[PDB]
């Protein structure tokens, strides 16, 4: 029973009774097998460390882990720490007395180290190659893990040149499985990470589908709208009358986040504005009125840095990327009850939005010159504006960006639920620069 072995690590070292997800559990299994390469794709937040920590105490040799940074590697370490597990770490940080403690332990037969953080800077070393070979001649390495496995792409929007080399890597550790992990969800990425880390046919997957079936997307045009804050304020009201409840309006200027939270509490719906310009004593006060409920709507530039009863979360101006509303918008209904997802689209705010991009980007290019992956910064704002502009079911074309299949609409949209609604107002659009 490998399922015995699990369950006792899990309480004895780790503490947990339960794993957080059936998901987590099916991944952390798959691991544990030894078997299959394995590829962890779930949210920040969700665990996605245990699934490789705790297979790696289970096995008889070392795991070698793969971390971008050494600031992300010392957290880890410093938490392995704390569970009294021998963990250890090589990087450009330590002593050369402290280094050569360390490499002593690989050197011997059964070290005492049991996990190795290393960045993908020396994993590709020269100075670190024989100690490597060692554990490869004496077959001493139970696993390879590559986290944050989204830096080998373009289309990641975290590119790393070194995280190319784990290729090679990985098909002279072609004896021992490996286990890829990130919170990025495009196909694109997940495409790039099998063909540049050599992952072996048929990979094992898990992957956290991008469908939730009770919220509610709709995509109204500024446009074709009469009374604005009205329209607006009629929204927060029918959401939060079933009052109960509380709704997010998302925006991006600090000026229209007060306008918007004065023309709502001026029009019977009481909110206040969030911003980084107004001082933190304030912020946290208007942070401590929303999670306890004395004010319902808070109108934000930015986040907070959990919330059970969202009923809305309306975005006043279309978001920078597709990534970045899924994000935001799905802040809304974690409880499982009904929630409402709208967006605020125009063509004057889609400009504005996209001419700051482009003027972003024209700034790192100044910089560091042109790289491939200022396209995907282009690609993924467009991406949202298609959502915005197009005869279908909203919650599809989120299944579609991240490569899920049809998600059953159960009305669930303005498309599904009324198509030739949603048509007469495309027709509309278009007839008023006519
Ligand atoms: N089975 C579990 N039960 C409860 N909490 C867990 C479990 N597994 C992991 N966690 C916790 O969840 C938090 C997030 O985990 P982490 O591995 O950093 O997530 P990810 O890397 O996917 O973003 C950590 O504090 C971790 O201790
Ligand atoms: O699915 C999520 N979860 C959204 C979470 C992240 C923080 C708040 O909401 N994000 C990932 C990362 C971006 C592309 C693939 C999807
Ligand atoms: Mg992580
Ligand atoms: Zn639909």
């Amino acid at each position: 029973d490998p399922e015995r072995r699990v369950r006792s690590t899990l309480k004895k070292v780790f503490g947990f009774d339960s794993f957080k997800t059936p998901l987590q559990e099916s991944a952390t299994m798959a691991v544990v097998k030894g078997n299959k390469d394995v590829f962890v794709c779930m949210p920040t937040g969700a665990g996605k460390s245990l699934c490789y920590q705790l297979p790696a105490l289970l096995a008889k040799g070392i795991t070698i882990v793969v971390s971008p940074l050494i600031a992300l590697i010392q957290d880890q370490v410093d938490h392995l720490l704390t569970l009294k597990v021998r963990v250890s770490s090589l990087n450009s940080k330590l002593s050369a007395q402290e280094r050569k403690e360390l490499l002593a332990d690989l050197e011997r037969e059964k070290p005492q180290t049991k996990i190795l953080y290393i960045t993908p800077e020396m994993a590709a070393s020269s100075s670190f190659q024989p100690t490597l070979n060692s554990l490869v001649s004496r077959h001493l390495l139970s696993y390879l893990v590559v986290d944050e496995a989204h830096c080998v792409s373009q289309w990641g929007h975290d590119f790393r040149p070194d995280y190319l080399r784990l290729g090679a890597l990985r098909s002279r550790l072609g004896h021992a499985p490996c286990v890829a992990l990130t919170a990025t969800a495009t196909p694109q990425v997940q495409e790039d990470v099998f063909a540049a880390l050599h992952l072996k046919k048929p990979v094992a997957i898990f992957k956290t589908p991008c469908f939730r079936a009770n919220l509610f997307y709709d995509v109204q045009f500024k446009e074709l709208i009469s009374d604005p804050y009205g329209n607006l304020k009629d929204f927060c009201l029918k959401a939060l009358g079933q009052l109960s409840g509380c709704g997010i309006v998302y925006c991006r200027t600090r000026e229209a986040c007060e306008q918007l939270a004065i023309e709502l509490s001026c029009r019977g719906v009481n909110a206040k504005a969030y911003h980084a310009g107004l001082k933190a004593s304030e912020r946290t006060l208007v942070q401590n009125d929303w999670m306890e409920e004395k004010v319902p709507v808070i109108v934000a530039t930015i986040s907070f840095g959990d919330k059970a009863n969202v009923r809305f979360v309306a975005h006043w101006n279309i978001a920078k990327s597709m990534a970045g509303y899924y994000q935001e918008s799905g802040r809304a209904g974690r409880d499982g009850k009904p929630s409402w997802c709208r967006l605020y689209y125009s063509r004057n705010d889609r400009d504005q939005v996209s001419f700051l991009i482009r003027k972003e980007v024209a700034k790192l290019q100044e910089k560091r010159g042109n790289k491939a992956s200022d396209k995907a910064t282009i690609m993924a704002f467009d991406a949202l504006v298609t959502f915005c502009e197009e005869l279908g079911c909203r919650h599809a074309a989120i299944a579609k960006y991240f490569g899920d299949a049809l998600p059953a609409c159960a009305k669930g949209c303005d498309h599904c639920q009324n198509p030739t609604a949603v048509r007469r107002r495309l027709e509309a659009l278009e007839r008023s620069s006519s």
